[PDB]
């Protein structure tokens, strides 16, 4: 198909979807527009936010709904029902706890405590219970990456940029992240990528 | 297989579920819990969250992950890649907009100001997104109910108990809620599920 990405530059909410085009080497145009230029695009897409991503005219909305799109009939899906069931879980999981964060949220009297609250008190059970929920496995379901190993590996990136402790009790989770980063075709986008905050 | 479902005596989060276990004509044991039992059931799940879904012993979790194993390869789901796509958008668009709601408050003056400000000012861009994009269709997506529908009739149910002009500029919208209203499963289903606020 012939793929445009659109997002900010910015790895985000659109990353995902990165990742899983590189993995599967799928050519993409991976649009990132300006602030400045927001404002316009928004009142043409569907329900005004991004990213979007066309494909062949079309124009599909929300990551999560992309993302699973892109996977279904790959080996990134889990190899059941109840699997794939499993990943969509870990995954919602995982965007339950980024999308509390105050992203866009101007006054820095609330956004920061609520940031420090957020990563302070609720982090750490939410890395504990992931932890636990991997135990000794090598991947977080089944036998082989999936794509919410990808998400983990995402989210956890953007996490230890305000808190670089988070993962110091829990080995585990950062070998999983280091064995996301080093499949090769993952390994190849992290480094060619636009290198922003988050 | 056996399935039981954990979650309040509420709709809330677990009612899509229930609605498509009742279509399907599916059996299941609903347990309820009051909040006295929520520590001691909150120890055995995965993720400290309900609702989970118990299918012959395995646990699964994430209200929109167990809906979306339930309706695969049924008719709810959607009848090709891309409108699953789109199912999976719709219901994600909904479920963003019901996470922003502080369900758990302890301040009351808190919780009313925030539930108005957030009924008042942001849901009627929602609600005008929503109605554009059905524009004079049936369903939201294809030419059959799909579980967007439902999700859209159990997330409007709750929002207008909070604001019962919610509709008031869109009939098109709460056309939609009657006809999900009226297959008779589910008309079934809302005439004997216990009564509940949320
Ligand atoms: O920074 C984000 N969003 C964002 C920023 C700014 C604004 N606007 C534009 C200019 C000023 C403003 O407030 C709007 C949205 C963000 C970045 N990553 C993630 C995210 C989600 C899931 C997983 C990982 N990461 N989620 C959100
Ligand atoms: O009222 C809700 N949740 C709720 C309340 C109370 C508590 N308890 C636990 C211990 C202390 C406490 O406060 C937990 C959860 C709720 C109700 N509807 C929805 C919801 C979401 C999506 C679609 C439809 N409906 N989401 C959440
Ligand atoms: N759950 C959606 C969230 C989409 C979303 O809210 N995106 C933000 C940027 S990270 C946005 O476009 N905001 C635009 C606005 O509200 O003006 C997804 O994952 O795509
Ligand atoms: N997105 C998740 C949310 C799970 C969640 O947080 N559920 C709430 C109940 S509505 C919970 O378990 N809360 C415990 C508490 O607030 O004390 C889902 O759809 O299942
Ligand atoms: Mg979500």
């Amino acid at each position: 198909p012939n793929y445009k990405l659109t997002y900010f530059n910015m790895r985000g909410r659109a990353e995902i979807i990165r990742y899983i085009f590189a993995y599967l080497d799928i050519q993409y145009e991976d649009h990132r527009i300006e602030q400045a230029d927001w404002p316009e695009i928004k009142s043409t897409l569907p329900f005004g936010k991004i990213p979007i991503l066309e494909v062949d005219g079309l124009t599909l909305h929300q990551s999560l709904a992309i993302a699973r799109y892109l996977t279904k009939n790959t080996d990134l899906a889990g190899n059941t029902e109840m699997e794939q069931c499993h990943v969509d879980a870990i995954v919602d999981t995982l965007d339950d706890f980024m999308s509390c964060f105050p992203w866009a949220e101007k006054k820095q009297d609330v956004k920061e405590q609520m940031f420090n609250e957020l990563l302070t008190y609720n982090a750490p059970h939410l890395m504990q219970d992931l932890d636990t929920y991997l135990g000794g496995r090598e991947w977080l379901i089944g036998n082989s990456v999936t794509w919410a190993d990808f998400y983990w590996e995402i989210c956890s990136t953007t996490l230890l940029v305000f808190k670089p402790d988070l993962l110091d009790n829990h080995p585990r989770l950062v070998t999983l992240r280091k064995k996301v980063q080093a499949i090769p075709a993952v390994a190849n986008w992290i480094k060619r990528r636009p290198q922003t905050k988050l």
